[PDB]
């Protein structure tokens, strides 16, 4: 009952009301949004229709704009924005009822709508109103007529967002935030909430960076405080690989034995192009990021010893305190107390970047990482997760990129009993050797199809 929202620090004389509309138990989007929107957070619901999004900020703008005129015009303290006449009017029925039981002083809400003479709205405007919702059309028409006053708005609110973007409203929105101060009198920070019958939807996200700082996204994981993006590697239409000869990463040496000059035209060809470029293309992301620091994950351990003696050529190594390649390797070969050093090193910032395989990284603990790169994708789907999840503390986004090839790569597996130790058997598993062919398109769409979505390629 009118307990159930009570407890999340709701005003009983809110919940109250609540109750009296039917709402005896508050919707999981309700039960986690409502003390998150108390809190003063900006707040990003993304949920399907009906999961309660419009109600759980209809239940605490009442609360939030009522703590501002009891510590305190005729200038709105709340603006909600819908794309319906429809939406607005709910919307507004939905405010009208949980406002019901407060007095001390009461609150004054407005629709804003096209059809109502401006004549019924403009006689409510010159008064004294604390809550407006209303339409893009009229919002923008009553605002850019010096009518409409947002010098005081604390509490904005874009409901269906996605619908809002896609009839054309993006321009609007963004004039509407850069007009409403980013400081309140109080001192305080404006409040933005937006919903979204979408999850994943590039446009929203566009608009979350746009609009609103550091928002909590509530949901029915990706943890969207994280960016990530593949970078495809296809040497076919990449052809730097052809103009390098031996100014390259040192390779895996699958390929030792194959003949992988230009004109070979085999798919051995094309793997050992791949293993080159994940090379140039790991350097230029450091360099374009001009990464302060990152976790790069390698599928072997002597993937990671290649790349940190390439490091090493760029003027970087486990030597060069704070240089921009500056770099440890932890991983199996690493005898077990030069992984504590190397580590400390790390979170201590004398060296920018961390390189480990999925392996070593079950050992460590390390998140609020800016940048993660993925040389090689993860075997297992759900490491993607697992190796995302370190990247992007909550008062910065973070960033994941991964190289994918777009052909197959030859790759060293090792059934071998050695463990690897001086085995160079090129054969495939199939027929009795230490490698497989990797597909890492495949990968990428057993990880997209995990995630239910679809990662942005540059
Ligand atoms: N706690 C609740 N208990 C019962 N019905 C609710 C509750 N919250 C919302 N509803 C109702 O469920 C429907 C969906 O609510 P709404 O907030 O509009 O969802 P959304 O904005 O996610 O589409 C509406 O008819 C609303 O009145
Ligand atoms: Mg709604
Ligand atoms: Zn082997």
């Amino acid at each position: 009952g009118m307990a159930a929202f009570s407890e999340m620090g709701v005003m009983p004389e809110i919940a109250q009301a609540v109750e009296e509309m039917d709402w005896l138990l508050p919707t999981d989007i309700q039960a986690e949004s409502i003390p998150l929107i108390l809190g003063g957070g900006d707040v990003l619901m993304a949920a399907e229709t009906g999961s309660g999004k419009t109600g759980a900020f209809s239940i605490p703008v009442i609360q939030i704009v009522y703590e501002t005129l009891k510590d305190q015009s005729g200038a709105p303290k709340a603006l909600i924005v819908e794309p319906s006449r429809e939406l607005a009017e709910q919307t507004l029925n939905n405010i009208k009822q949980f406002k019901k039981y407060i007095d001390n002083p009461k609150l004054r809400e407005l629709l804003i709508i096209g059809g109502v003479a401006a004549r019924d709205q403009l006689s409510v405007l010159e008064n004294g109103v604390d809550i407006v919702v209303g339409t893009p059309g009229r919002l923008d028409d009553l605002v850019s007529t010096g009518k409409l006053n947002l010098s005081q708005v604390r509490f904005l609110v874009l409901d269906e967002a996605d619908g809002l973007l896609s009839q054309g409203y993006s321009d609007f929105i963004n004039r509407m935030h850069n007009q409403i101060p980013q400081v309140t009198s109080d001192g305080k920070r404006l409040q933005v909430i937006v919903c979204s019958a979408t999850l994943h939807s590039f446009d929203v996200k566009k608009l979350s960076e746009k609009i609103m700082h550091f928002p909590t996204w509530v949901d029915l994981s990706v943890p969207d405080t994280v960016h990530h993006v593949v970078v495809p590697v296809n040497p076919k239409t990449d052809r730097l690989w052809e103009r390098l000869g031996k100014s390259h990463i040192r390779t895996d040496d699958v390929h030792a034995k194959d003949n992988t000059r230009p004109g070979a035209n085999s798919p051995e060809m094309w793997s050992e192009a791949i293993k080159i470029l994940k090379g140039e293309y790991a350097v230029r992301a450091i360099k374009e990021h001009k990464m302060d620091q990152a976790i790069i994950f390698c599928r072997t351990k002597i993937d990671c010893d290649n790349l940190e003696q390439y490091f090493i050529q760029q003027g970087g190594g486990p030597d060069k305190k704070g240089h921009q390649f500056s770099c440890v390797c932890l991983h199996g070969d690493r005898k077990p107390h030069e992984r504590k050093q190397n580590l400390e090193r790390f979170k201590k910032g004398d060296v920018r970047f961390l390189i480990c395989t999925d392996v070593a990284a079950r050992g460590i603990d390390i998140h609020g990482v800016p940048y993660v790169i993925n040389v090689t994708l993860p075997d297992e789907k759900q490491n993607y997760v697992h190796r995302i999840g370190r990247v992007g503390r909550a008062e910065r986004m973070g960033l994941a990129i991964s190289l994918v090839a777009t052909e197959k790569e030859k790759v060293w597996y090792h059934v071998c009993s050695s463990r690897g130790k001086g085995c160079y058997n090129t054969r495939l598993k199939e027929d009795g050797g230490c490698t497989i062919w990797y597909n890492e398109m495949q990968l990428l769409s057993e990880i997209e199809e995990h995630l239910n979505c679809t990662i942005s390629q540059v």
